[PDB]
């Protein structure tokens, strides 16, 4: 069986997830205080600097879009840890 459909709505809502999760102030930007708290519960996720290479403490479709096919492989994106 292929993935192909499954992942590709699972990325599609993924990214349109985290891009709506850390946007709940629609501010159509990921701000400083934002990822400040949420990161408190949720130590799974890089750093700022990472994230956004301009350091503009806010993250735009294009990080996370481009995060998704950065740290992506041969078709996800693990390795084991």
């Amino acid at each position: 069986k292929l993935d192909q459909a499954l992942v590709v709505e699972h990325i599609e809502k993924m990214v349109e997830s985290v891009f709506r999760n850390f946007d709940v102030d629609g501010d159509g930007h990921i701000s400083q205080e934002e990822f400040q708290i949420i990161r408190g519960n949720f130590p799974y996720l890089s750093a700022f600097g990472d994230l956004d290479q301009n350091q503009d403490g806010c993250i735009s479709r294009e990080e996370m879009v481009s995060y998704f096919l950065r740290s992506s492989s041969v078709l996800g994106g693990r390795m084991g840890f």
